[PDB]
């Protein structure tokens, strides 16, 4: 928005200084994240969406209890900064919109430079899940519903492809293919929760490496961010969907193919530390399915992007006509890796469960 709109939104919040700048931050895909500079502390300003969270009462809600839980356990966590009437977030002409203390002294990263970070990665997430298992289903209603559900992901992308609004379907048709030719392998971890063979757990749902922050000084794991997801999943949902954005030596809109490969020694660095946390309660038919949860997130990932792409771009953010096709191409080229290594993180995941 203009400077104008964006400074009357932040005098609506208790903020600690006088404003000097606000200006785009960060590679969200979902929310528009602004850095509020001022004569003191910083501040994460973010608008909601409000198309894919429309009950901004109930997803407030959920960040309300899951914050301040931690805050009882002198945890670090995200900081609201409450209105200048007390209330966790403000209406303000139409848009819903919040504020976040800014997180000082750490680093993130968009791609893992070696595998300790990743293994660090591995255990706050790991560490995390114990953390939320805390709650049960009931106090963390579904901000989105079918979020996680593979089958359904696939519903929506079949008509997207149905429909194939804007005609770019004919020059995709590999990817396309690579999709339906998958639909067999969707339903497993939905069915497995539907019949009780996968316990339903508390779980953040959007475990990719950037929702970490991590000291700058020590390395160690400050906070998890970006927590409007967190809701009744599998443990499998939070593993698999870190495995596809930190095991790839590649960002996630690599346009060079080449580039872009599965690595079991990530693989392993993350589970290493996953599991660390984890040991105690992972099932044997969890365990079981640790690779194959990469595999599918990955899948619905691609999925959603190249649905998005035959959309017309109306979910996620992007910079270029292409770019959730490039997006979905990225996916697609680590899911072929993984298949390929299957038997290695299958021997990687065993020898792991008996450290
Ligand atoms: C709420 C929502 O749709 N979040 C998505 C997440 O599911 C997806 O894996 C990621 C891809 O980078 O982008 C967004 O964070
Ligand atoms: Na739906």
């Amino acid at each position: 928005e203009s400077n104008e709109v964006l400074f009357g939104i932040a005098s609506h919040f208790a903020l600690e200084g006088a404003v000097t700048g606000i200006e785009p931050y960060g590679d969200g895909h979902i929310n528009t994240t602004y850095l509020v500079t001022t004569d003191g502390p910083r501040y994460i300003l973010q608008q909601m969406n409000t198309s894919i969270f429309p009950d901004t009462v109930n997803l407030m809600r959920n960040v309300e209890l899951v914050t301040s839980t931690l805050k009882a356990q002198g945890k670090e966590t995200l900081d609201i900064v409450p209105t200048t009437s007390g209330a966790t977030w403000a209406e303000i002409d139409g848009g819903a919109w919040r504020v976040y203390k800014f997180i000082e002294h750490t680093v993130s990263y968009n791609l893992v430079p070696n595998p300790d970070v990743f293994r660090e990665a591995g255990s706050a997430f790991g560490d995390f899940q114990n953390f939320l298992s805390e709650f049960d289903a009931s106090q963390l209603t579904e901000t989105i519903a079918h979020f996680h559900d593979t089958p359904h992901r696939f519903e929506d992308f079949k008509a997207a492809l149905a429909a194939d609004k804007l005609g770019r379907a004919a020059a995709c048709q590999p990817e396309i293919d690579f999709y339906l030719s998958h639909a067999d392998q969707y339903a497993v971890v939905m069915d497995g929760l539907r019949d009780g063979s996968i316990p339903l757990r508390v779980t953040h749902n959007d475990t990719k490496l950037n929702n970490i922050l991590m000291d700058a000084t020590t390395g160690k794991a400050r906070a998890i961010i970006d927590l409007d997801t967190i809701m009744p999943g599998s443990m499998l949902f939070d593993f698999g969907d870190s495995i596809r954005f930190g095991a790839s030596t590649a960002l996630e809109d690599e346009k060079d193919l080449s580039k872009v490969h599965f690595s079991t020694e990530l693989f392993r660095a993350y589970t290493e530390g996953f599991v660390g946390e984890l040991r105690g309660s992972i099932t044997a038919r969890e365990a079981e399915l640790l690779p194959f949860s990469g595999n599918l997130l990955t899948m619905e990932c691609g999925m959603r992007f190249l649905a998005d792409y035959l959309e017309g771009d109306i979910y996620f953010a992007t910079k270029y006509p292409e770019h959730n096709l490039v997006r979905t191409r990225t996916q697609i080229k680590l899911v072929q890796e993984m298949e390929q290594k299957a038997s290695e993180t299958r021997a990687i995941v065993a020898d792991i469960m008996e450290a």
